């Protein structure tokens, strides 16, 4: 069967007007007949039953803000219009999950839905976006991120969507900014993947759906899109593809073909495993069809050899530089 955008508003409305179990009808979800209340750092306002202080704001995405808040400290995701979705996304995929995968993702604790707009209670992260900390390279003699904490990401990362596709959902935003990392990598353990807000259940479609929407709601497109091919999990793959480039080069991939064969550009001089990342950037970018994806699995065995080969010393004296990078940004 064939579906022309998933992001579509009127879609999505259906979609949830059709669940058996509705968000409007979760334990954790809570309607309000009013408007969005006022949201401010440092300031207090009624959520509910609760009330409930805000800190600072954390950060900013395409759509939304979030911010540091207490009652154990914790984050709410604002949003106008209201995203019961992305409260749905996240529901299913804790649901879907194996309770030892969850970590590596963001939970929702409760979702407050109002008239025009709604509040998502959820999971602190507390040391800035991977695109941040890329920024921290940048304002560094070394410019760059080292190759041990890459490919480390690079690993963690291809495992994530392992076990979102695994859920049958669609991430369908995997960029720098949509992954943070935590408290838990002061003890690539810390790094969260989060922002469901454009993602997909293909559960919610029949078997052997595909997409052909030729770009994502802010403008964004995977190799297939490029093609005005069809397409469902390979726009996971462009995502972790163009973020591990982004890590090592520091700018937003593009892309180009040659020969029927699809590679990003750049010369890639000054850049090491030269002939680990070429096959990395070839399995990813080249996904012959919807049925044929790429072993998830395999593509992290080949960045771990490398890792192994080079890096298994190294790591700890890696992520230190990192945490004092980390630390002095966030106390600023
Ligand atoms: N769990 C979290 N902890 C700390 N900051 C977060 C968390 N989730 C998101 N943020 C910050 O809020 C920004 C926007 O949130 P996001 O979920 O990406 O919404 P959008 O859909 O608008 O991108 C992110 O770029 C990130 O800097
Ligand atoms: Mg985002
Ligand atoms: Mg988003």
């Amino acid at each position: 069967f064939i579906v022309g955008n998933p992001w579509d508003d009127k879609l999505i409305f259906k979609l949830l007007s059709g669940l058996s179990k509705p968000v409007s009808s979760y334990p954790n979800t809570f309607e309000w007949q009013c408007k969005l209340p006022a949201i401010k750092p440092k300031t207090e306002f009624q959520l509910g039953s609760k009330l409930v202080y805000v800190h600072h704001l954390l950060g900013e995405g395409a759509f939304a803000q979030v911010y540091e808040a207490t009652q154990q400290k914790f984050v709410l995701k604002v949003q106008k219009p209201a995203n019961p979705w992305e409260f749905y996304i996240g529901t299913q995929l804790m649901e879907r999950l194996k309770p030892s995968m969850q970590h590596m993702f963001m939970k929702f604790y409760s979702a407050h839905l109002f008239q025009n707009g709604s509040v998502l209670v959820g999971e602190l992260y507390s040391y800035g976006t991977l695109l941040n900390a890329i920024n921290l390279y940048k304002n560094t003699p070394e410019k760059v991120m080292p190759q041990g904490l890459v490919i480390s990401f690079a690993m963690r990362m291809l495992y994530m969507i392992e076990q979102v596709h695994d859920c049958e959902i669609i991430h369908g935003d995997i960029k720098p900014d949509n992954f943070i990392l935590g408290n838990g990598f002061l003890e690539s353990a810390g790094l969260a993947l989060i922002d469901l807000g454009q993602s997909i259940d293909m559960k919610l479609f029949p078997k052997g759906t595909i997409f052909t929407a030729k770009c994502e709601t802010s403008g964004f497109q995977c190799v297939e899109m490029l093609s005005n091919k069809p397409w469902n999990y390979q726009i996971d793959y462009f995502g972790v593809a163009a973020t591990v480039y982004c890590m090592l080069f520091g700018t937003y991939m593009k892309v180009k073909n040659e020969g029927g064969e699809c590679k990003p550009e750049g010369l890639f001089r000054r850049l090491p495993h030269l002939d680990m990342w070429n096959e990395f950037f070839h399995v990813m970018l080249n996904i012959p069809d919807c049925h044929h994806l790429p072993s998830l699995d395999l593509l992290r065995q080949k960045l771990k050899k490398v890792f192994q080969q080079h890096y298994t010393n190294k790591i700890r004296a890696l992520r230190n530089r990192l945490i004092v990078l980390l630390l002095e940004c966030k106390r600023s």
